[PDB]
């Protein structure tokens, strides 16, 4: 961060007396510029036994697959932006369900909001985010293809847990 | 937002083509600026059969009791947030434990996600932020006073659903009040 977004001054990193840790500060308009961690909302979408991935077209990790799953919005819920980026970059219609996984990666300042979903229909089709869409079987499932470990281990517990019955919340971290 | 955190241009709001709503450009740089949520991480810190709150010292809502709760920060896991924020407000040591409530406020682009804890030590007292800070049983909670529905709702739920059993994780939505 270089200048002050309410004034156009140049910002400063300064700690603040009482803190540990440094602040962009602007000296012009004498104000705190803070910076927060962004939540990542997406969802496992559930077709009979099968669940519906997305082969990436953007880097980073092009050719990899994917969840349905990208950055919260303003002026939305939690379930609203699961639901939009299923959408978005599936055209795919989902019921969201169950909060299944909450994963922390401190190193990116990213949180990950991983929910249970219902596919409503097989009327779907890449978005511009994605080069292909489909639904794969627990056998199908590309585990060495898969683009981001936030993405992988919950999906692979989902599948193994969901044997034994309902797959239980989980809370996640993945540090660097 | 008025100007460009990267050149200093002042930044303008135009919906980018194939979008619906206004986002913040600077033509200087030629850049899109996204504004995301924020999340508030908290917790229910538990002594035997009570649960410490807090009286806030800065409005909005000063007077009023609160769970400790803040802005998550980076670089920091959502347990180590809750930790963080309950040393903080209230100079108090809790081990986290399972998440109990998640809400979305979209009116205002927040989600609050509040944490069982237990209390390690009764050796607290106000942080900056706070007036007094105590343990309160379910009979004493001041319900009326508690400052944010956010907090409220959760809690007075935690505590009916304390009685049946142990209490179930859920999600809420608190919209424009
Ligand atoms: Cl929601
Ligand atoms: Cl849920
Ligand atoms: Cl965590
Ligand atoms: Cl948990
Ligand atoms: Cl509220
Ligand atoms: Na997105
Ligand atoms: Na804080
Ligand atoms: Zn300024
Ligand atoms: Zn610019």
């Amino acid at each position: 961060m270089k200048f002050c977004s309410q004034c156009g001054g140049e910002v400063i990193l300064r700690i603040p007396e009482g803190d540990t840790l440094p602040r962009y500060i602007c000296p012009k308009c004498h104000t705190i510029h803070y910076q927060n961690p962004k939540v990542i909302v997406g969802c496992i979408p559930e077709w009979e036994n099968k669940v519906l991935l997305c082969k990436r077209a953007i880097a980073p990790y092009r050719g990899k697959w994917t969840l349905p799953a990208g950055f919260m919005e303003n002026n939305e819920t939690l379930v609203q932006g699961a639901a939009r980026e299923t959408l978005e970059e599936a055209n795919a219609r989902v019921e969201i369900r169950e909060l299944y996984a909450v994963y922390s990666l401190p190193h990116i300042s990213q949180v990950y909001m991983l929910f249970r979903a219902k596919l409503l229909d097989l009327d779907f089709f890449p978005g511009i985010e994605s080069l292909e869409v489909r639904l794969f079987g627990e056998q199908e499932i590309p585990w060495n293809d898969i683009a981001f470990r936030v993405i992988h281990d919950p999906l692979k517990r989902y599948m193994e847990e969901r044997h034994h019955g309902q797959p239980a919340f989980h809370l996640g971290i993945i540090n660097k």
